[PDB]
């Protein structure tokens, strides 16, 4: 657990957009070049407290109207860094591909005797990092640019659709 | 890192595992005490990347079981990856000897306010691998209550989404 102290900007607006999953808040959209961006906020990230109080139960509403209800430029959060984050590594075989379809970032299907396939790479999986790069927020064409451009160690870091 | 794990049949051609398909995945849905699958270090919630040297990936709950019932000597080799959805809370038990969760065939189902389970982000629709390192899959509600009532303070949940 961290705590970030987060400075609103103009509009009384943090660039966080956050979901209640499981009775939890998790981070669900971070805008880029915004305070929450700049304190190190990423997708899935699980927020525990707002201003000293607890989110457990909070529907998605709630956490909404607690950020901006809440007095002063200044919010602090306890966060939790992407608790459903794995990594997993593939090989380009012969034909440049290590097995897998993706759509809007989202694994959908495993290709047989693949690298996924040999290293047991699961579908319904958002796919956050390629080789250290950022892919969340990506179009999918610009995802398929990164992998293409990949030597044969492909590094996949990956959370559950939810 | 994935392990390699050699299996001998008991008697019967049994291995004590029971298998399931998540995600075009297998893993482990139940694992029999003192059972060949648990000599080896076998436990609820890891993942079967090949039995016998094929890829179980996108093979059904039936496929792994028949190919386990159909295996030719008394050795079934698998590669596993170990737990991989598993994640440890940490919890303080208040005057009245609770964590703050309520559960129903062994799964987190609500989070009780102000609790300690709600300070640090206990998550519902997760079900209970673990308590202070005692395996609680397959046991009664009951039995699991008689493990958290004689638990000392601090209490320790191992947990994997449902
Ligand atoms: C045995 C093995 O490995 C193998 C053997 C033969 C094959 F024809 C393949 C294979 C070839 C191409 C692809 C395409 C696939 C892809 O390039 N996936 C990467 C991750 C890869 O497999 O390396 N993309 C590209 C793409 C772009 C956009 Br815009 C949107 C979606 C996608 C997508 O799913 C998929 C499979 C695979
Ligand atoms: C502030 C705090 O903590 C707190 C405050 C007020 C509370 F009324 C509680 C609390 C009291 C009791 C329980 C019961 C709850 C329970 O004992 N859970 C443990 C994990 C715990 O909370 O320590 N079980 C026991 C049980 C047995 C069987 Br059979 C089937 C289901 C269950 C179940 O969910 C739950 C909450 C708690």
């Amino acid at each position: 657990p961290r705590e970030v102290i987060l400075c609103k900007d103009q509009d009384g607006k943090i660039g966080l957009r956050l979901k209640s999953i499981d009775n939890g808040i998790f981070v669900q959209l971070v805008q880029a070049n915004s305070p929450a961006s700049l304190v190190g906020l990423r997708f899935g990230d699980q927020v525990l407290q707002i201003n000293g109080e607890n989110c457990a139960g909070w529907s998605s509403d709630k956490a909404h109207k607690v950020l901006k209800q809440a007095f002063g430029e200044k919010i602090t959060m306890t966060i939790r860094d992407r608790p459903f984050e794995r990594t997993i590594t593939m090989h380009k075989d012969s034909t440049g591909h290590v097995g897998f379809i993706f759509k809007n970032g989202k694994i959908t299907s495993i290709v047989k005797d693949s690298s996924a396939a040999r290293n047991g790479l699961l579908t319904e999986h958002n796919i956050c990092e390629i080789n250290g790069q950022n892919v969340i927020g990506l179009k999918d064409s610009q995802i398929a640019d990164i992998l293409s451009t990949s030597g044969t160690v492909v590094t996949i870091t990956i959370m559950p659709a939810f």
